[PDB]
């Protein structure tokens, strides 16, 4: 009984199932969401949450990866909801969600006790239940790594020895954010084979992708659908290089869909083809297909989503 | 009817009385509280909040002007507690205190955006409430003015062109951010007179602090108590001079006392005289004993702590 699950007992890790490892049922800031609630609607993003995971559930998924966190507006409570409208098997995570600088809370504060939130999160429960964290996610982005970055990822570190739960990071794939990633958790003593680093599909760039499988880690190709990044189509290409040059068991595949998020993301863009409907299924729709018609046999399939995953949580 | 307060009808500017310009009843960072609640203790930090509140009244304090917003955890239902269990008229405030960057919330939003929200809470209520806003507060720090900081400023700016309310600042006393505050609201049509420029009380440096004041605005001698910015004593010297130099007119005293505040805020200093006790009432204990036996008469009491503040807010 390894992996704990939003709402219900706990699984052992041989029985995840067709995983997605990187999707959001709702994001949002929490101060904003605080401050100004008349910004958000809790029943339009729960009806939202629930017609996705349905969605990916008759495709076959059988389990979602949740990694929102501080920052990102995580709310146990309204995950329970979703678990309990669908059947899905959830995972929760906890972390902490920056790029520069920590909230003032954490002034004055040592990595100890950044890390003794996660092991609580781990151990105890998240936000005063019993539904406990499965995995710690931490992110970098254009800042790079900074004092207070750095203080999130060995404060991971310290939860992952404690617990052995695995981390999902998010970084930047076009600044060897991911590479300082793998490289200062590994230094703490992380096994390398317990991180994905994030967000990798972003990029076209296959040797910076491979550097980091061939360290031991899994690589992200986790935003399909997120255009602005990459194309469907150029990630579908480098997906397809990669399988083809032997990396199916470093390659985890996602959506990094937000059924609802409060970010303004408001910049349109028109290609001649037509764009793609970015959701929690889209890799069903299209990247699959894609595979398959390409010769990418249902082993390869099963590698991605059902084994990589098994061996994460393991 | 001026001048919303939380919990109660609205009063007209000339009846606030001995007003503190600048005390919290709470801070804390939202989403560390959301997060993990298992670091906060509700019901003490009420029993302490009406606590300050209740020795403040003892000493004639019949007004608290709180400038809790978001990035310092905002409550209007906690604060209406705090007013229903001791009769303190609360004014409750809007804006945003950020040092650098705007949550992610912000990111493609216009400052039209941003002042719409203070407007909300000015002419709508707050969080939800019929308790409107009766100030903007905004901040700048140790980075300076940074692009997001200046779209805060600027949208600080349209919501007291809409509704007249005033504007209090946090500043760094030691690097020209409240001047720089000063100057770009008034560019953008914001009278002098309705601004206060916050936190000059920890510098000695009279010059700049008279610069600001001679411009037109009111200058924060209100961190009483707060050794670690300027000594009681360095400050009440401070604070002397200003009146016998003829600028009572334009000074507002307060203690920016946190009944709680969750910052780590962790390294003692031990000086030779006794640390003075920062609440919400050293001034009564300290600092106004000691003007007066310094000469300064009852009328400059007065016009520090009733007279300005009807200004500010009329
Ligand atoms: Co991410
Ligand atoms: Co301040
Ligand atoms: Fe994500
Ligand atoms: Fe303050």
């Amino acid at each position: 009984m390894r992996i704990p699950l939003v709402g219900k007992d706990s699984i052992e890790s041989k029985d995840i199932g067709f995983t997605l490892i990187h999707e959001h049922l709702r994001g949002f800031s929490e101060a904003v969401r605080q401050q100004w609630p008349h910004l958000y609607n809790e029943d339009e993003e729960f009806r939202n949450a629930v017609n996705e995971v349905k969605r990916a559930m008759q495709f076959g998924v059988k389990t979602i990866v949740d990694p929102t966190v501080m920052g990102l507006g995580r709310d146990i409570r309204f995950m329970e909801k979703v678990v309990k409208a669908t059947g899905i098997n959830l995972v929760a995570g906890t972390g902490i969600y920056i790029y520069i600088d920590l909230p003032f809370y954490f002034l004055n504060r040592s990595i100890d006790e950044i890390a003794d939130l996660f092991i609580h999160d781990i151990k105890e429960g998240i936000q005063g239940t019993l539904n406990k964290a499965g995995f710690v996610k931490i992110a970098a982005d254009e800042p790079g790594i900074t004092k207070d970055v750095e203080k999130v990822i060995k404060a991971a570190a310290i939860a992952n020895k404690e617990t052995k739960v695995p981390i999902i990071t998010h970084s930047n794939a076009h600044n060897n954010t991911g590479l300082e990633q793998q490289r200062i958790l590994t230094e703490e003593g992380v096994d390398p084979g317990k991180i994905l680093i994030g967000h990798l599909g972003d990029t076209d760039n296959i040797d910076y992708i491979k550097k980091i499988a061939d360290k031991g880690s899994f690589i992200g190709l986790d935003r399909y659908g997120l255009d602005l990044f990459l194309p469907v189509d150029k990630r579908n290409e480098t997906t397809l290089r990669l399988i083809k040059d032997g990396y199916s068991d470093k390659i985890m595949i996602s959506h990094d869909y937000c059924c609802t998020i409060d970010w303004g993301t408001a910049k349109p863009e028109y290609k001649p083809k037509l764009a793609p409907r970015w959701s929690t299924t889209l890799i069903f729709e299209d990247t699959i297909p894609f595979l398959k018609r390409n010769g990418v046999n249902e082993e390869v399939i099963a590698t991605i989503f059902k084994e990589n995953p098994k061996k994460f949580f393991s």
